[PDB]
């Protein structure tokens, strides 16, 4: 639809759901990212950074 994301998972192009914070510093869905990462690669699709399960934490949105 409308172009422009903000905090966005390009993967599902949805809103980010409990928005896992990679190390690369790109957020993400938390089921989204898995499915992409030990499924496809263990990298982000955006840029290609490594990532992996246990380097995703849930972003803390309580702040
Ligand atoms: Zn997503
Ligand atoms: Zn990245």
């Amino acid at each position: 639809g409308p172009l422009g994301s903000k905090y966005e998972c390009p993967i599902c192009l949805m809103a980010l759901r409990e928005a896992v914070q990679t190390p690369c510093g790109h957020r993400f869905c938390k089921a989204c990212i898995i499915k992409s990462i030990r499924d496809a690669g263990h990298k982000c699709p955006v840029d290609n950074e490594i990532l992996l399960e246990n380097q995703l934490f849930p972003d803390n949105f309580a702040k």
